[PDB]
């Protein structure tokens, strides 16, 4: 008995009660905030488009990047008209700039060094139009990640469950987080799958030198959608 | 991070609400009932102990019949004194009598016909005393069974959590029950398996006619500990 992935994480954090809509929106207005004529927005790492979705209706010209090609069919099929790319937030050229760069939920966290950071930070600042801003959502930070951490939650949405429990041991200077998916679907059949997630912990100061050297200032928000914060950049 | 299957199924029916000791002292008292004066029971396929650590304070002579040597070894573990005996509930021969012959939580669902049913309850009788009573807790019944059933449960007991998911859907006259378990302990890792049960769905009429040839009057009561009900046979 076969079950897509891309699809389990999204009935999944959909029936969890992440809240793709309102994250939006605040981001938005985040984004207004300090670019208040904001017109374009690029989502970077935008994995299915959900966000992506709400930010097309907010800003109406916007494009979304991502590395894999999996997300990217995921997010066609929900958008068939977006502006979608293939890439590495590391180093893409999209020939092209945008009023608002933004990456949420700790995509960057994916980055493996400092270097890669600042890689991928210069890179948003690319894209950047003159006024522009950078909404980053961080992975947990060193000293704020909490080892050993046992996630397990039961959702049923759609007719379908879906159980998953996740555990959280530091590995080095990252996040070693393996995942369980048990799916069912009554009459149907049950499967089950693993994936297992290596999330740098770097720390905030790391962050903000990223922003720094990609001529950005930068300032920290405590919160943010998941409780990891935002980092929120404007050309320096 | 290895995680020793029966404890895992131990736990997760503690944590779950399953009350052994209530159930226990009910059944004693059912017990009774029917035998007053009731001294010896067998508690038949005991799994790892459980009803039979409190049969014991209930009456004293207590023995229990497993064909499983990993059941037998954590009954034992349970209680290092318990008279524990291996073999099949279709044909084991202990020599003696008891007051009381029992099989909870639907072990003879185990059995694949009605043949084997009826060779099984033919033992019960053989090693009943005279002014006895036997008690079986049955499997659902083709008239009951509720197809396509999915349970999904998430329990959190001395720190260990385990997520479980079963999907159930008939095959023949049987449940064919495919169960997923998760369990993780912080810090220690985390660990999936699943196991397939075929239990039989013996009509109700063809549990009775398993008593009645083995020469007991028998009573259908409805409910049980399982919600499965319960049959209670004496000596006709
Ligand atoms: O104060 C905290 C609380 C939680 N965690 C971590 O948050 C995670 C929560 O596990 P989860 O499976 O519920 O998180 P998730 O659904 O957000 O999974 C991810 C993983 C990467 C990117 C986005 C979501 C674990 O790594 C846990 O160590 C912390 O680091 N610090
Ligand atoms: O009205 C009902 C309600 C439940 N069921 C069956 O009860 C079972 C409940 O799934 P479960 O995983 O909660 O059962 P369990 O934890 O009691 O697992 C077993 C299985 C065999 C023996 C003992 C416990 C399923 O097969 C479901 O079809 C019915 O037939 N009819
Ligand atoms: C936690 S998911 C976030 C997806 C989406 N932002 C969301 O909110 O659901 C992390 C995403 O980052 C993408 N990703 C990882 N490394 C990347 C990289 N170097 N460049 C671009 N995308 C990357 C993954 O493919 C995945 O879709
Ligand atoms: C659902 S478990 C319940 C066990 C226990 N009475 C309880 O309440 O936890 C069913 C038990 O039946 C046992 N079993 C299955 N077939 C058997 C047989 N032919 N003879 C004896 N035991 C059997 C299995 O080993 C298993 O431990």
């Amino acid at each position: 008995y076969e079950v897509d992935h891309a699809d389990v994480y999204d009935l999944f954090y959909l029936g969890r009660g992440k809240d793709y809509a309102a994250e939006a929106s605040d981001i938005a207005d985040l984004v207004r905030s300090r670019t208040p004529e904001a017109s374009s927005l690029l989502d970077v790492a935008c994995g299915t488009g959900t966000h992506l979705e709400h930010f097309t209706k907010e800003f109406g010209d916007t494009a979304g990047l991502e590395l894999s090609e999996d997300m990217l069919t995921h997010a066609r099929k929900r958008l068939p008209d977006a502006t979608l790319h293939q890439g590495d937030m590391r180093d893409f050229r999209l020939g092209r700039k945008f009023s608002a760069v933004v990456s949420m939920f700790s995509s960057v966290g994916y980055l493996k060094t400092t270097e890669e950071l600042g890689a991928a930070v210069a890179s948003f600042a690319e894209h950047l139009e003159p006024g522009g801003v950078v909404v980053v959502e961080p992975w947990w930070f060193p000293e704020t990640f909490a080892d050993g951490w046992v996630s397990a939650d039961v959702v049923r949405r759609d007719g379908r469950t879906v159980a998953r429990v996740s555990h959280s041991v530091r590995e080095g200077n990252a996040t070693r987080m393996e995942v369980h998916f048990t799916v069912a679907d009554p009459g149907k059949g049950v499967r089950h799958f693993s994936d297992v997630h290596l999330i740098t912990l770097f720390h905030q100061a790391e962050y903000e030198a990223a922003f720094t050297a990609a001529g950005l200032r930068v300032e920290y928000l405590e919160g943010g959608p998941s409780g990891r914060g935002l980092f929120v950049g404007v050309p320096a």
